RNA sequence: AGCGGCGUCGUCGCGCCGUCUAAGCAGCGAACCCCGUGGAGAGCCGUAAUGGCGAGAAGCGGGCGAAUCUGUAAUGGCAC
């Protein structure tokens, strides 16, 4: 799991802010959002309401971004095309 | 700089004073803040300075919003 999460972006199509994310869950082209441990959910209860997956990650959202090779901190990381990877399988 | 007085004037052409205009009414609105887009990292944008940023930067549009300024108030006062 170490190594597919960063494959997973290293050879796939993600999108990361909770704006560009929430974009991506609206209109259906993100194929799950991963939320990290601190974001909150007055209005990402309709995203999990709608079939969009959503993944909770182990940690906060300062530290999200790091393993997924933005220096700066990520809430929402709705990914597009998973790529060389099966992050969708790992989801659920 | 122009204009109108006064002073000086042994030589010079300088020195001084004035050359005005309220509130009210109407118009614009800097910063801050907010809203819509945007997607920025082997980093970018700022400040006098501290700083800001995927929990959404720069850039681009909009809204809100000052002192003051502009006109009007004009046929007032001034050696009209």
């Amino acid at each position: 799991v170490d190594k597919s999460l960063i494959k997973a972006v290293k050879t796939g199509k993600v999108i990361v802010g909770a704006n560009r994310t929430i974009d991506a869950a609206a209109n259906g082209s993100a194929k799950m959002v991963v939320l990290a441990s601190n974001c909150p959910e007055d209005i990402k209860k309709k995203i999990q309401a709608t079939d969009i997956p959503v993944l909770e990650y182990e940690g906060t959202s300062v530290e999200l971004g790091p393993v997924c090779g933005k220096p700066f901190t990520i809430a929402a990381m709705a990914i597009l095309d998973v790529g060389e990877s099966d992050i969708l399988a790992a989801t659920a």
